[PDB]
């Protein structure tokens, strides 16, 4: 069953988006739905996945995770 | 009363970084009277009434390194 | 005499990040014969006469990751 994850992540530019969208978008179809908005610096993740299967997965862009949620 | 001047050397590699630099500092008029952003030099100058530590913390909420900072 | 070819692995993750490592590069010149780098695919290529090492702290410097390096 699709679980629903938000995280509060710090991207600067374009590029800092693009680069989290990227990864998630990998993961699809076991992600189902993207939504990302840099200005309120949030993104918001619909998959079937671990909570820490995505967390792991965006870290690794090296952007900084400030806090998550379920 | 008393505007000092501050520069800060700061990482800053696109106009996102500059960009997020200027706009917490922007939000701190009518106390700057003055913000020079060399995206090119990895500087940043304020002046201001506002006390040193205040305008660094502010620039630290950005995220972006602050290499050093100086009261001029 | 030789032209060796060295190939980075780089955490580049806007043109800032790919453009700040292209400077470091081309502050290397004429030692540094080529440089082709891609954002698209994160990847650095340095032809060079310079030992693989110092190519590497150079980029290190930058501050972007580098995940990997290998001579060709
Ligand atoms: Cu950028
Ligand atoms: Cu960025
Ligand atoms: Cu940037
Ligand atoms: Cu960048």
């Amino acid at each position: 069953e699709i679980k629903h994850y938000q995280f509060n992540v710090v991207m600067t530019c374009s590029g800092c988006s693009g680069a989290v969208n990227k990864v998630l978008t990998k993961l699809e179809p076991d992600v189902s739905k993207i939504d990302i908005s840099l200005e309120k610096q949030l993104v918001d993740v619909y998959t079937t996945l671990p909570y820490d299967f995505i967390l792991e997965k965006i870290k690794k862009t090296g952007k900084e995770v400030r806090s998550g949620k379920q």
